[PDB]
DNA sequence: GATACTAGATAG
DNA sequence: CTATCTGAG
């Protein structure tokens, strides 16, 4: 009913789904007819905070020492939506501040908190989230069996009602500025995104380049792969690929026989301009099955509305549900590739035969946008998420 | 038996460490009857070129346009020393020619090439090393034959070393640059809950402006910043912020710093950079006659050169600022701000201490012997 | 195969 | 502070 929106990252502007949900967020609520403030803290910084176009309207706040800032831009609405909290890291004044800012916001404000994180590991890593949970007029999380509700929740309501949200890309919009004919796109070229973290599947791509890309004569490029102390582990192991960061990117081997291609961290709208002339885009995320309910990630929708051929984890599409008829992903003909670990064979084959006609290409693409904007665009899934908030 | 020598900076002259050893070093082989030729590449400009005094011997050359007049310069010696290389923000003409110049050098002349540098990353910002380490006769890092960069720490002493009835106690000096292992940041804490609640005064020279500061002002840190230009305006009375000086001209700090009650080096190298090598800092605030407050952990990773022990298992009269324990470093100082008699018995200490470990006259010879044979 | 997941230092 | 590089809990 036209209201004024502060949607607060207290956590920083990470520049990951977090950041990217705040940002198609405010361009739902300011589509729909409502005003809307971006607010962070930026007590930490994050690599990737240029990775998203925010500059031009994120306002910026240091919760250790512009208490006064803060409280005038949270207080400032009629609906506070905080997406992310302090990180364990952050000093005391900083944590201190933002617990007093929980505290000390008009009690007729609705907050509105987001649960965007899955492991248990993750969720132990914030400073206040129970203070935020405990103010909160409205939660959301990625799934009802996840470790959110069923540890966190119960640890701290031995209750508020937790409600389910998939996180919205107005995947239409993305179509309208990056998809390409067909006939531009290089079937060569198999395009992973992801990050640094086992359950993005890093090691299973790896593997199917060395094993059915690389002597099929394909190439294979990974973008997303920062040298974060996870990625210790892929120098161990020995792992044959090629690193470059994000100002040497032309100087990326694209030919055959050659390792697999990383890319540090990208700039959004650069990635999504290489990936829709990419025959194949990989988004190999692998959660345990109690943290899948009907979220598919941010990089999964980025695929198919740039129109690459989207090839997604099988047992992902297996255990989550379809947002129409709550089915599950795999039992549509979606035009989808599922990835199996058990069976890369069948998968590659998959890949030959959309390779080798652009019709049938361009067909199944289709299907898999169709199949996309139907399950999570941003005109549903706001709308079902602001119901709730305003139920 | 005498030889000519050419020092060549090709970075360029930045008056940090790299100029003061170029300095020191011309000193002692001009000392130790050699001729010295002091040339370096103009191509690239830096803000501390007048922070040491070298206008009137110094050779600019630019790389890019004058390959000839270098040429003959680097090719008119018999020991060439190279102490730094090409930036990689050099345009092509300076690196290129800096390659020729190491191919067209007499084949008779000696070079030895000094690695100053300790981080990688200081690494990754030299273009030619490559070629430079392939010309190389002789090859020295601080952590290939390991060295100290000396100083004539007796020199220094000889020219501003004053009696203890003209040093204020209450001031504190700290000297270094804007990089966080300086220590600025552990200065500003130490001053902020011991120095200034005590009625003390703070100063810190060297800290030049920086996207650091940025991070500086965010953490809400209190601090005056004067430009070398109103060092007058200065405000040295107590209950006042930090008092910062932009850069400074080596010998009018020496001069203040003779006069200073404590003066502090809080540079913290991780025992991989640390081997024998203190710093010019270090050497300068023991040589002018003040009492040096240093970083603890890089005084119990380093070596001391006289029998290689730690140098803070050694009762040097150095005061081991530690982070951990701040209030037994300002009671410390507060024991020696107190007796006159105890003050100058630990600087008188800790000169002779540095002296020992890094004067020219010890290092320099050891370089000579191993450049020699 | 914890492929079960997720800083610190230094230069400009 | 941001960008970049080393190599962890
Ligand atoms: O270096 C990077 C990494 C990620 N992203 C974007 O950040 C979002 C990440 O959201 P997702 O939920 O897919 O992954 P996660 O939040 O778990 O990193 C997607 O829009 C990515 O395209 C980006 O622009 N640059
Ligand atoms: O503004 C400044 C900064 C530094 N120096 C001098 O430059 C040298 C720096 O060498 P050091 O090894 O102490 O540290 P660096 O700056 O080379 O890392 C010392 O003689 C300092 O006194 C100076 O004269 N003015
Ligand atoms: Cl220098």
């Amino acid at each position: 009913g036209s209201m004024r929106i502060c949607i607060f990252m207290a956590r920083g502007l990470e520049g990951c789904g977090v950041t990217k949900f705040s940002l198609e967020q405010r361009d739902w609520f300011i589509k729909n007819g409502h005003e809307v403030t971006l607010v962070y803290a930026k007590d930490k910084s994050f690599t990737r905070t240029s990775s998203h176009d925010h500059k031009s309207f994120s306002i910026p706040v240091i919760l250790a020492k512009e208490y006064d800032k803060a409280l005038k831009l949270v207080n400032d609405c009629d609906i506070l939506i905080i997406n992310s909290v302090p990180a364990t890291s952050v000093q005391e004044a900083t944590i201190n501040n933002y617990k007093k800012l929980l505290d000390n916001i008009k009690p007729s404000i609705r907050v509105v908190v987001y649960q965007h994180d899955h492991s248990v590991l993750s969720l132990r890593r914030n400073l206040g989230l129970e203070e935020t949970v405990r103010r909160a007029d409205v939660i959301f999380s990625h799934s009802d069996n996840g470790d959110f509700n069923k540890v966190l929740m119960k640890e701290w309501y031995p209750a508020p009602t937790v409600y389910n949200f998939q996180p919205p890309m107005d995947i239409v919009k993305v179509r309208s500025t990056y998809w390409k004919d067909v006939s531009e796109i290089n079937m060569n070229i198999n395009r992973w995104i992801g990050r640094t973290t086992t359950w993005k599947g890093f090691y299973q791509m790896f593997d199917f380049h060395e094993k059915f890309l690389k002597p099929a004569g394909k190439s294979t490029v990974m973008e997303g792969l920062e040298r974060s102390p996870a990625f210790i582990a892929i120098k161990e192991k020995g792992i044959p690929y090629e690193y470059y960061g994000n100002r040497e990117i032309d100087k990326m081997n694209l030919a055959p026989n050659q390792p697999a291609q990383i890319l540090d961290c990208y700039i959004n709208s650069e990635m999504l301009e290489r990936m829709s002339k990419s025959g194949f885009g990989y988004q190999l995320s692998k959660l345990n099955q109690k943290y899948l309910q009907r979220s598919l990630e941010y990089t999964h929708l980025e695929l198919g509305a740039c129109g690459t051929i989207p090839v997604f984890w099988k047992s992902t599409g297996e255990n989550l549900k379809f947002r129409v008829d709550n089915t599950p992903l795999t039992s549509h003909d979606s035009g989808i590739i599922w990835f199996d670990e058990n069976d890369m064979e069948s998968t590659f084959e998959r890949i030959k035969e959309l390779s080798s006609d652009r019709a049938l290409y361009d067909r199944e693409r289709e299907k898999a946008y169709e199949f996309l904007y139907q399950h999570q665009d941003s005109s549903f899934c706001f709308k079902e998420q602001f119901d709730i908030i305003t139920k």
